[PDB]
């Protein structure tokens, strides 16, 4: 009878089911869906996507998605409630900081940070009452002097209630070795840890480096290509220029060497998107239709012809997440 908290209150941990860790309603900023609703057509119509979306990946298998949006991802836990009860799928909040935290935030010490995590986690979102389930974490690069405080109390907030930490992370800078010493300096367990966005690197000393360590692997982005968009230079340095299947060969390759139970799949998938440029979610759009639908269409039985045995791959997409985001 383990629980996890969702946007639409306590389920049982065994009730998740097929569950994507690294996703987004809507990627925007503290306070801009409230200012600037019309950016998004309007507040209906981003919740309306979203719910087609989410039915989406509900008909191909998807139970619950983990929304990864910190306050300054502009989370909004009342949409995310919302969309989740009109789509049948549970979500998952988040607390933590992202890498555009305002001055409020990054003029916080360890202690002031610890606090505020601990409010989302124990208290409730807001005035809301939702709590969050997971803290994640950012750097872009080595860890700027705020950033490791922001890690720091992430490990706090993680050894004080048992929600894990999970991470993005520039992964062709292997900025998951730092966050993981940082990390185990406050004395938090790696298996309580995601170290994210790490398909954006085919390095398997270092990705194997991790695992071998204890630490969850996040593949998280297996969607992310501009194959095909290559003049379009905002999506180039966005996505990529690995194909999808590229991607997905890490998992693979993770498996194979043994570390099927350190690995977690996700799309880092959105309905809305207005941290980047204008337009970029219609850019999205059309690589990717199938949206939060996409691993279970593709990504899986992409891996099953290629021998991955139907066992395992339910252990990667269930028991993994399970045992990541029950409290321990
Ligand atoms: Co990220
Ligand atoms: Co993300
Ligand atoms: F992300």
């Amino acid at each position: 009878g383990d629980l996890i908290n969702t946007v639409r209150g306590p389920i049982p941990v065994s009730e998740a089911g097929f569950t994507l860790t690294h996703e987004h309603i809507c990627g925007s900023s503290a306070g801009f869906l409230r200012a600037w609703p019309e950016f998004f057509g309007s507040r209906k119509a981003l919740a309306e996507k979203a719910v087609r979306g989410l039915r989406h990946a509900r008909s191909a298998g998807v139970q619950t998605i983990v929304d990864v949006s910190t306050f300054d991802i502009g989370r909004d836990v009342r949409l995310l409630a919302e969309v989740s009860r009109a789509a049948d799928v549970h979500i998952v909040a988040a607390t933590g900081l992202w890498f555009d935290p305002p001055l409020s935030m990054r003029m916080r010490s360890v202690e002031e940070l610890t606090q505020f995590f601990l409010r989302e986690i124990q208290h409730g979102i807001e005035d809301t009452g939702i709590r969050a389930g997971i803290i994640k974490v950012a750097t872009t690069g080595k860890a700027t002097p705020f950033q490791e405080l922001v890690l720091k109390a992430a490990a706090r907030a993680s050894l004080a209630t048992g929600v894990p930490v999970t991470t993005h992370t520039s992964a062709s800078q292997r900025d998951g070795e730092q966050q993981a010493a940082i990390f185990e300096s406050e004395g938090l367990s790696p298996s309580r840890v995601c170290i994210g966005h790490s398909d954006d690197t085919d390095d398997l000393s270092y990705l194997t480096g991790l695992a071998a360590r204890g630490y969850l692997v996040g593949l998280d982005r297996m969607p992310y290509s501009a194959i095909g968009l290559e003049g379009n230079a905002s999506a180039l340095a966005l996505f990529g220029t690995r194909s999808w299947q590229t991607r997905a060969l890490l998992i693979k390759a993770l498996i194979d060497r043994g570390y099927k139970d350190r690995i977690l799949v996700s799309h880092d998938w959105l309905f809305g998107f207005s941290s980047y440029v204008t337009n970029i979610m219609d850019v999205m759009d059309r690589i990717n239709p199938d949206g939060m639908a996409f691993v279970p269409l593709r990504v899986i039985p992409f891996l099953r012809e290629k021998g991955v045995p139907p066992e395992t791959l339910a252990g990667v997409t269930v028991a993994n997440p399970a045992r990541f985001l029950s409290p321990t």
